[PDB]
């Protein structure tokens, strides 16, 4: 068990191991080895379900990375509407800014994000 491996699994999709490493003592709200918590990889490569799964086990849905950077940014960033949907459904700050200076709204060009928003 590493957090390579860890990533890789949130990045993936991979729930059965996300669920492994949780159940072997793993923190939710643990910045890993490359300087995000799992909310962020699994926001960032679209993952719903980790994404369901990680806030059910307590995961701080408006957690920043090393780089000042939220789920929701995560997730507007890569146009993941879904994500989006889940992240504001579940009380996301949409007002926080990335490390550009711009918010969720005005750092996409996609309006269906921006509708939500």
């Amino acid at each position: 068990m590493c957090d390579k491996e860890f990533m890789w699994a949130l990045k993936n999709g991979d729930l059965d191991e996300v669920k492994d490493y949780v159940a072997k003592g793993e923190d939710v709200n643990r910045t890993l080895e490359g300087g995000r918590k799992p909310l962020h990889y699994a926001a960032d490569c679209g993952q719903l379900e980790i994404l369901e799964f990680l806030l059910l086990k307590g995961a701080d849905i408006n957690a920043p990375d090393k780089h000042h950077i939220t789920p929701l940014l995560s997730a507007v960033y890569e146009g993941h509407v879904s994500c989006v949907k889940l992240l504001l459904s579940k009380g996301a700050d949409k007002t926080v800014k990335g490390p550009d200076g711009l918010t969720a709204f005005e750092a996409t060009d996609n309006q269906a994000i921006k509708a939500l928003l």
